[PDB]
């Protein structure tokens, strides 16, 4: 019903979760009918459902302008790394390359406690029959459905004595649920595809051309969360349960499954099907292979501050190019029995050389193989997943692309492919460490500060065609390395304690006991009863293309993790949580990151019971957080905790919140907010004797969340490019009494030059021939989207601090006098405009203002 | 309405809805009746792409016993209708006659806005595989539903290979095909070229008539070539694993198109290939340029040949242009066998049909560089006639227009082709000079010029004719020529000493939105119910009709931006060579020209204009190097289009009732204009009248009649010399030095000869010298829009019209030969003959007959 117009125009109001819930469930509902996904070409419908675009309008103000020229132009957003680059396997020689991290990060899932809740179900006429069997006493009579017309099918007695021996809480019961699978599947595209703004390494610089089309798969026994796999017939299996129960044995049914020792009932029928491999997967624990990019070099860009696009980034040699699958660790079922059904004692293992089904032909001529083998993952069959197999992308994610058609049309409901849209959005995306700007303070207060020099953090790029901008000032060494793949976080901002390193010949992994979350198991006695058909389907239909196909489903989890990342970034802009209690020295640095954890964790706590619907503590903990170790010799850098967690830019935070940032809410002209402040020395004589005004409250904000719109735009400046001097130094500071030193500056969460530059596309296609400059250039400031200040530095205590003057001749409420920013989100991509502001002086003739002024 | 009624109505106060209300009227009014199409080709393209805007004219003076000119009539056209360069074997350095030693290239590139598609209803086939994919199954593995499960789900088995390829495009059935005949008028626009005939930088070099024979050229470093990939569907079939994807991969591939057999021979397919590429693929020259061309003298005399038309080239406008479209297409060609026989071009195997040695199942899908190398009517020194060359476009327009589109497409198509239809030289522009009596008041004293460049010998050239073509001014020159709504080119093309180059800025001068093959396809495999009966206008379905529109419609959009210059007050060189080192006011200028384009646009069109009008062109010039601006005051608007067409399509009125006479007795509207000097002596006290604001413009539109019957004299021919100087000047407060003259923008003595003729047709029996009059031998004529009523874009000041010796009055009128102009209705000689061929004896039996319907 309501539309990104209506969205757009209305605001926050005082109960913020009720209203942020209300437009996150617009936003999704939005999302479902957006078309632009099935007629499309391929690889364009693709990069449109996984890197989605937010369009915004920027503009800053001036004071005193006479004949300024500016342009308002629209640019769009998108955060999200789509890939990682790391050094080759083979790099050696130790040295620091340009973009080519050390390591990558493993974000590893747990198993959950909590079972999802299956729904009813109603049998098929050979189920009801099965039904009758168990529930009365026998009698011809009751043999309604089977017949043996069909051979070796599905419908004569030997199923219906199957279905009666090892499925009888089924046929009592019939229920099942398929969220899980669905979470794996949505996973494992988003991951594979990779999501977000294109961005593919830890340098803000290096981008993503397009979604690759050519993968490679790698094994590596060190770093692989593998799964065993047996093979047998229907038979063999049965008669291996003759003689006693042998151990680990899968012969009980399950109502809540358990990791370990699972079975999966296959009709021969469909094991040639190519959703298969990927049915066996996304049950399993992951990853029990690697995805790489075939070449890096015609995949992976470069992009300078100015716009200056240069294809070969100066190391292709020595990249590889990780996709998000490889960042990634996921707890399955560990053991595997794969029983074939309606096959004889020849049946051959149609995938892999070498692997003999247990019942089936033996390797040399022989019949009825009498070893049930277990492999070690998943490449040890299926030849496609084999070692360095070159893959197209569509003969990759086809089966995939099957086996979500079939489920969510014949086995799974619409709520179940909801709550499993909803789940998977908090792993669709990894963040990088986030970079701030401290701007230092003005002349005036250098003797009141204990910051007083401008500084930066986490800032790298890699681009060397342009000016490097002068806050990026980070050299990739071992250690900084380390220290910002400790930082990189999920949608709500959950860190990992697990890495990879993989390089000179060498493959480790170090993967902690603390996990970022949970997932639920599959139960695959669902699965094998939905595919004898046991059930009765639950639609007719036979295509997704009317009713959530893969690509429409994956496009909105990916707007709900962006959802869920500016809406945790609105959280902690809403209980005073810094940013650095998110880096790698967390907890050491300051006993309050605890404190600052449990007012987060409350925000999250209720958001997710109040949307998602699932378990707090299987999508958020504070295990990794607490977790934290320190590299060595890597320090922080001198700047005030006044920033919170800015993942994503200010636009998305607006669109997903409703936060207002335009050009109304900055004062130009003015009864008494001002407070003169007073401060004198051992000697007697006044040092401080200037204009401030009171920051507001977070209730005065609760009241009134214009106070939050006018407190940006107050407190914010043009980041410049060429010098470490800001335009707001010159004229105000922090004054917060209850410090030692009561002067500090501004902190300014920091994308890059580079970054910003990539938005000017429309899509996030960049080669060669797209521009990526300014729009209608004419000469030094990289673009402020940063979010306020904290209204408060404390996670408990409350107290007031100020804005105050510096210079003398300068009013806090004649409003700001510097480069002064202002947003809006904007539906409509509109073209450049060039408009000109200049004074009023009673004799203004313009031929547009004196006859385009009928409307 | 009629003509009449509008002639007889002028601009109202809300000014963008009368002018936008006016030009569709004006639309309303573009009849060219199609059945003359069927009877003559030659006078339907000239009425068609060469409208002819008759006016009449006078002068008038105060006290003189000489008779001069009082009714006469003439026929105003603009534009370029081809280009004169030299041709690609020259090799000496000194220039040539109206030769330019290279054109621009007007690029286009893709909208990222796509046009809008609306509904479409299934076709029989199409309802079934609709009905089918929606029908409730039972999966069960003893049937073939199943398949989408044991087999990939791009199966065939239960839809057709058809119904699967077109599965989301039956749930979705939407079309759209306004870029395709974006193109299609394009093409055939530039490819006949409209406008007054002028074909040189010089305003003397006219076209003969449009142009009979064509020759093809190629070029590998300037021609914009796309790859085509020819297969069978069969053979299509079998690249993939058993049937073709839904959505084109990504390497050519890019686009498919799927052919049935019975439409590949019909003519329309190569420009089919065509219009959805990107081009120019080949480049079209006048088959002999010796012929198409004659220069037009002072009086109006018609001359042999070129005086060096041995050494030049006559580059169609369709060489002007570039257009990025498709890169890679796939054409498929259904329901062919294994023997098929490419038609076009010998030579040619089609992947899949017959090989090279007699072979069958050619098994290589060989890449075709460039439309050029298939279409053997398209190679590369190869002679066409004019008919033969359009049939194919016309035959491709009716077919879309009557079978897939809609009325709405076809006038969107129609509105954006217009912003790119006319192409227009650097605007000239005189200086009068400054009166001897501010000679100590002035910075720009002395008589200019600027851009006005004639080559006729024959006669005696003008005295304001001054411009000799260097490279660095044939260079500044190429790069002042503007689009209707005044957009330049940065970007050039030279073939000279048998190397060709072409320089292609990231900077285009707008965007063209991209044709889905898609749909052509599902049209064309009779997927989609055809769209019969869905177009109520008569002139949608010809092509020649609605390339008249969009030309009208283009000549409308050049003189209401024309208008909107003069009313946002943006000078003539703002759009020159120089604009951007000059003084930064042209971006001030700028700021207020792009609202209003943005809103005439906006409220017209309804197109986004960011594809249509962007700045990016003009902020990128580049000043040549050694070309110096002419001392001339920035008081002249931007103006490509002589005035009696902007009041034709304004409706402004400078009838001679706006020349007053009054023999002053009181002081009422005079103002004194003093100067003192640092002792106090007063040093000017002149008589001087306050020029009009635009407020009072807004609030009477008169009054801007009135200026110009104030301020404007007729330019003489054969000295530098204006009676207006003799007796006016303007004083501007705001200038340092505040005593200037007037400017006003000059064509030629030969580009007003040749509008004496009623068709834009000279070979050598036209008589342009007309006769019984001969005022005309020493004054020329003043088509130029009024003074700028503001020399700033952001705020308002008062100047004055001073006198210069206090001997006249300012208020007692002009004493000089002031000029007087009239939009008048009168039909061409030629114009009533085919009205009378094809309405009044027109036999022909499909009438008398078929009239039941």
């Amino acid at each position: 019903i309501k539309t990104l117009y209506n969205y757009y125009s209305e605001g926050p109001s005082t109960p913020i979760m009720p209203h942020l819930v209300n437009r996150l469930r617009g936003l999704d509902a939005l999302a479902k009918i957006d078309a632009t996904l099935t007629k499309v070409d391929m690889n364009a419908a693709y990069i449109f459902a996984l890197r989605p675009t937010f369009p915004y309008s920027y503009g800053y103000k001036q004071r005193f302008s006479n004949r300024r020229l500016t342009t308002s132009a629209v640019c769009y957003a998108r955060t999200g790394l789509s890939s990682f680059l790391t050094v080759n396997k083979t790099y050696t020689s130790n040295s620091p390359l340009k973009g080519g991290s050390r390591g990558w990060p493993i974000f590893n899932v747990g198993v959950s406690p909590h079972v999802a809740e299956p729904h009813m179900r109603t049998l098929s006429p050979i189920g009801l029959e099965v039904f009758s069997q168990n529930l009365a006493t026998f009698s011809k009579t009751l043999l309604t459905a089977s017949s043996k017309v069909f051979t070796q099918s599905l419908y004569t007695a030997d199923i219906l004595s199957i279905f009666g021996e090892v499925f009888l809480p089924h046929v009592m019961q019939p229920v099942s649920n398929y969220t899980p699978i669905l979470v794996r599947a949505l996973l494992a595209l988003i991951h594979i595809l990779g999501p977000g703004s294109g961005n593919c390494s830890l340098s803000s610089s290096i981008f993503e051309s397009s979604i690759p089309q050519f993968f490679t798969v790698s094994h590596s026994t060190n770093m692989s969360n593998r799964t065993r796999y047996c093979l047998h017939t229907w038979s063999a299996y049965k008669d291996m349960f003759r003689n006693g129960i042998p151990p680990q044995s899968t012969l009980p049914p399950t109502l809540a499954p358990e990791g370990s020792s699972a079975r999966v009932l296959i009709p021969a029928a469909l094991v040639t099907s190519p959703m298969f491999p990927w049915l066996l997967a996304l049950v399993s624990s992951g990853p029990q292979f690697f995805l790489y990019s075939k070449d890096a070099s015609i995949n992976t860009v470069d992009i300078g501050s100015r716009g200056r696009i240069t294809s070969p980034i100066p190391d292709v040699a020595n990249l590889d190019l990780h996709r998000l699958w490889n960042l990634f660790r996921f707890d399955g079922h560990r053991y595997i029995d794969v029983v074939i059904v309606g096959v004889d004692r020849d049946y051959v293992w149609p995938y892999q050389n070498g692997v003999y089904v247990h019942g089936g032909k033996g390797p040399n001529g022989t019949d009825n193989y009498g070893n049930a083998d277990v492999h070690d993952g998943i490449g040890t069959i299926f030849s496609s997943f084999n070692d360095n197999v070159n893959v197209q992308t569509s003969d990759l994610i086809l089966g995939l692309l099957t086996l979500w058609n079939h489920i969510t049309t014949t086995y799974a409901t619409e709520e179940e492919v909801t709550m499993a849209i909803k789940i998977a959005a908090a792993f669709a995306l990894v963040y990088p460490v986030q970079p701030i700007v401290y701007s230092g303070c003005p002349r005036a207060f250098q003797s009141h500060t204990s910051y007083y020099q401008p500084s930066s953090e986490n800032c790298y790029t890699t681009d060397t065609a342009e000016v490097k901008s002068t806050w990026d000032t980070v050299e990739l060494s071992v250690q900084v390395n380390n220290a910002m793949v400790l930082g990189m976080t999920l949608p709500f901002g959950q860190p990992t304690v697990s890495s990879a390193q993989w390089f000179n010949n060498i493959d480790k992994a170090e993967i902690s006991m603390f996990k970022v979350g949970n997932l639920p198991l599959q139960n695959l006695d669902y699965l094998s009863l939905d595919m004898m058909e046991f059930y009765a389907p639950t639609t007719g239909q036979l295509y997704d293309i009317r009713s959530d196909n893969l690509i429409l489903s994956a496009h909105r989890t990916v707007n709900l993790g962006i959802g869920y990342t500016a809406l945790a970034d609105f959280f902690a802009y809403l209980a005073s949580v810094p940013a650095q209690s998110f880096y790698h020295d967390r907890m050491v640095t300051s006993p309050i990151s605890k404190q600052t954890y449990s007012v987060y964790e409350r925000f999250i706590e209720r958001f997710v019971d109040d949307f998602v619907g699932w378990d707090r503590c299987d999508l958020f903990n504070l295990d990794t957080l607490l977790a934290a170790k320190r590299i060595a010799g890597v320090a922080s850098s001198p700047i005030p905790w006044h920033c919170s967690l800015q993942r994503c830019p200010l636009p998305i935070i607006m669109h997903y919140t409703g936060l207002h940032f335009g050009q109304e809410h900055i004062t130009v002209r003015d009864v008494e907010g001002l407070q003169q402040i007073v401060m004198r020395n051992d000697q007697g004589k006044i040092v401080v004797d200037a204009l401030g005004t009171a920051a507001p409250s977070r209730l005065a904000v609760k009241l009134d969340w214009s106070r939050l719109s006018a407190w940006y735009s107050d407190t914010t400046c043009a980041i410049p490019l060429s010098d470490r001097v800001m335009e707001i130094i010159n004229y105000a500071a922090i004054w917060d009494p209850t410090q030692e030193r009561r002067a500090t500056g501004f902190v300014y969460t920091y994308f890059s030059p580079n970054f910003l530059s990539s938005f000017n596309a429309s899509e996030p296609i960049f080669n060669t021939s797209i521009n990526l400059t300014p729009p209608y250039d004419d000469t030094t400031v990289i673009q402020n989207l940063s979010m306020p200040q904290m209204l408060s530095f404390d996670p408990y205590y409350e107290s007031t601090f100020y804005v105050v003057s510096a210079d003398n001749e300068w009013i806090p409420t004649s409003g700001p006098a510097w480069k002064v920013p202002y947003l809006e989100n904007v539906v409509k991509r509109s073209g450049r405009r060039l408009l000109a502001e200049l004074r009023i002086a009673s004799n203004n003739g313009s031929g547009d203002r004196t006859f385009l002024d009928d409307v």
